[PDB]
């Protein structure tokens, strides 16, 4: 039975901290308020181990994501919108009824602001007005921001500025108050009584503010658009200046954090927007004083939602909103390459081409797109099911993969690439596809079309069950968890650490190949690509593993039974696939779609520097590509991954999302909306 501590910045603030904490003592959890002077203090404070949660803005939850605070967004805030209660606002402008000015006409006239480091009051209007050319603020030799902004603005409310004058010059109340970050005048509603008062011509709040506070006054005010026009207060959705996310509840990120959300849990089920008691933790919204409103959590929130336990301060506010932050404060292509064999092979790529290519290191391919989200990394090839991921997390495909012929690629109107998911048995083996349930299996990965996909969700149509560990006796799947039935049958890479089921090229019995090792070895059925009994037979893997393997020592297993020869799988497979592809951030689309082709001409499989280096070779790993790839098609403009996977592929790999959805997918889900 612990206490969380939590940190408040402001004396109205504390006694409902105090009335939250007599109500919560019957609890089996609990609450401790810790006055503290300005959000700075606070976050000092959970960084030393002294308090716990705030609810912080978003321009002060990236500066809670910095070193050595390191703090993670655990909770964010839902508005109410009319297509649905999502987690973002929008920053607007809001003027006086009758008036002349126009967004242009803002140089010398007064404002009115929430806070200085504020996201609608702030940053989205200084970062629109700095980049509309009105403000002048080359960059940091110039001076600070605020030097810009009061050089612009003749006086106005800033509440926190320090440095300048100016900006403290419309304020309410005695000269120790007035600037401080819990004036009168400060926060979404009190910038808005700067307005109604008269100090200001301009007020930058959010978009419900003049709702709350003004509500049936609400003509005689308009919103400044940005083409020029006073559009009414209704009409946010075509006058906004941006628009931002939620607040967010920042802590520490370790073993206190389950105890936090459960008893957010627990507030909001007794003390929401829906509850009983006189008591609420949200508002209500309404004409009080301008000290008295938004304490702890906003009045316009509705509800709160957990963030997911992958997310940081960067890939909470976005890419757009993180580098117009990082603006105000302070060719090549970034390949993202897996595990230490990829890197192995991309620094030759980088030495071969000059530069122009160069990548970074990881360990697993969900820190490709996480890296790729954040903008440190450009591009990355991805199996059909990884694809799906990084589609819903923001990207898109550019390029794919021809096996068929290299002469198909140039005729761009012709079939969609493909390859076969096929089911490799050895061959005296009497097991098929209805007696798999007893036996071993052997896949590529866990989450990949080829291995995962697929064969989980024909037996996701077979039997139902969510439960994939389960359905088999053991096996080896890269990636899955190491204390289950599904990493037994992993070997390891053998090196000083086991790395025992890892998904990367570590582990012997991850890939394409891998999976034939683990067949031969000690497995039953191995699924995998329709030509790698082909690739690795005949004399051509010269591992001593695979030194005498031949094509009829394998036997492929259809649908119905049918135990059917590998030569034949055209009729003995189980589903069409799309192939591999590379996915992008879809500004980055153009640049490497056309540098992507120059890199194949001079080293594909008719590439001019294929006795330098070869694109698509391997030595049968797959090293940043498969070795059936012969040359690259370009995929048109606009094509979302909806498309490019087809309708036939997109049907099981969005049922299969139900049962077991990965943190990097859980992450991205919250992003986009719902
Ligand atoms: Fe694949």
């Amino acid at each position: 039975k612990s206490v969380i501590r939590w940190c408040t910045i402001s004396s109205p603030e504390e006694k409902k901290c105090n009335n939250l904490r007599d109500l919560t003592q019957q609890e089996r959890i609990s609450l401790t308020c810790v006055q503290k002077a300005t959000y700075l203090d606070c976050i000092k404070a959970i960084a030393n181990n002294e308090a716990d949660a705030i609810s912080l803005d978003g321009g002060q939850a990236f500066e809670a994501g910095l070193a050595p605070y390191k703090l993670k967004p655990i909770a964010a805030e839902v508005y109410e919108h009319t297509e649905g209660s999502t987690t973002s606002y929008y920053a607007v402008a809001v003027v006086k009824k009758g008036t002349e000015f126009t967004v242009n006409d803002l140089q010398g006239k007064t404002s009115c602001h929430t806070g200085l480091g504020r996201s609608a009051g702030w940053n989205i209007p200084i970062g629109t007005l700095l980049h509309r050319g009105a403000i002048e603020w080359e960059g940091i030799e110039s001076g600070s921001v605020e030097q810009a902004v009061a050089k612009f603005f003749s006086a106005s409310c800033v509440p926190g500025a320090t440095i300048e004058q100016k900006l403290c010059r419309q304020c309410k109340g005695d000269p120790k108050t007035k600037c401080a970050r819990n004036a009168p005048y400060s926060g979404y509603s009190g910038a808005f009584h700067c307005l109604k008062d008269g100090k200001g011509d301009v007020a930058f709040v959010k978009h419900t503010t003049v709702n709350e506070n003004a509500p049936d006054q609400k003509d005689e005010y308009e919103l400044l658009c940005l083409d020029g026009s006073r559009q009414p207060v209704d009409n946010y959705k075509t006058c906004n200046w941006a628009r931002v996310a939620a607040h967010a509840v920042v802590a520490r990120d370790d073993n206190k954090v389950e105890d936090i959300w459960s008893f957010l849990s627990k507030a909001q089920s007794d003390f929401g927007v829906d509850t009983k008691s006189d008591f609420h933790l949200f508002g209500p919204p309404g004409k009080k004083d301008p000290v008295l409103k938004d304490l702890l959590f906003k009045d316009s929130a509705i509800m709160l939602k957990r963030v997911p336990s992958l997310m940081d301060s960067q890939l909470y506010l976005g890419f757009e909103y993180y580098s117009a932050i990082q603006s105000m404060r302070k060719n090549r292509i970034q390949w993202c390459a897996v595990g230490k064999d990829e890197k192995s092979k991309c620094d030759r790529w980088s030495v071969v081409s000059n530069g122009d290519v160069e990548c970074t290191v990881v360990d697993e391919t969900k820190d490709c797109i996480i890296k790729i989200m954040k903008g440190e990394a450009d591009a990355v090839a991805l199996d059909g099911g990884l694809v799906y991921t990084a589609g819903v997390c923001g990207l898109v495909p550019v390029m794919a993969e021809r096996y068929d012929d290299e002469s198909q690629c140039s005729k761009t109107d012709e079939r969609p690439a493909s390859y076969f998911a096929v089911a490799v048995a050895r061959k005296d083996s009497n097991v098929n596809w209805n007696n798999l349930k007893g036996k071993k299996s052997c896949h590529t990965a866990v989450g990949r079309t080829a291995g995962w996909v697929i064969p989980m969700g024909l037996i996701h149509n077979r039997t139902g069950t969510c439960n994939f560990d389960e359905y088999f006796s053991e096996g080896c799947a890269p990636g899955s968890p190491p204390n289950s039935r599904l990493c037994q049958l992993c070997q390891g890479s053998g090196g000083i650490p086991p790395e025992k089921c890892v998904a990367s090229s570590h582990e012997k019995y991850f890939g394409y190949t891998g999976a034939l090792r683990c067949l031969v070895e000690k497995g039953d059925v191995a699924f995998i690509q329709h030509s790698t009994v082909e690739e690795n037979t005949g004399g051509k893997n010269k591992a001593d593993w695979a030194k005498n393997l031949q094509m009829d020592d394998f036997e492929l297993l259809c649908t119905d039974g049918r135990r059917a020869n590998v030569m034949d799988y055209r009729e003995c497979n189980l589903a069409e696939v799309p192939t591999h592809a590379v996915v992008v951030r879809p500004e980055k689309a153009n640049k490497i779609r056309d540098l992507l082709e120059r890199q194949e001409k001079r080293f594909g499989v008719n590439g001019s520097e294929k006795s330098k280096f070869m694109m698509f070779e391997s030595q049968n790993k797959d090293l940043l590509f498969k070795d059936l790839t012969k040359c690259l098609f370009k995929v048109r403009e606009g094509t979302t991954y909806k498309e490019f996977l087809g309708d036939k592929f997109y049907t099981v790999i969005s049922s299969l999302k139900t049962c077991n959805p990965s943190d990097i997918l859980q992450m991205c889900s919250f992003l986009e909306g719902k």
